[PDB]
């Protein structure tokens, strides 16, 4: 994870997949995750939110290009 990782989930619930940050990754099926498994909640250190770590990745190719991924929440 390129966020500090939160050893629980928050109350923020995700923003790609739209569901509780403490269930799992929504796209865990279809998903180029590359170490991000599909169970790691992390606070992107640039704002400093929260989201499923795997869902970012997804939607991270566009944004945010440098070796992470982007805050879905406001777009970060
Ligand atoms: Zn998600
Ligand atoms: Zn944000």
């Amino acid at each position: 994870n390129y966020t500090e990782e939160l050893k629980v989930p928050p109350d923020e619930d995700c923003i790609i997949c739209m569901e509780k940050l403490s269930t799992a990754s929504g796209y865990s099926d279809v998903t180029d995750s590359k170490a991000l498994g599909s169970l790691a909640v992390g606070h992107l250190t640039k704002c400093s939110h929260a989201f499923h770590l795997l869902c970012l990745l997804a939607m991270y190719c566009n944004g945010n290009k440098d070796g992470s991924l982007q805050c879905p929440s406001c777009k970060t």
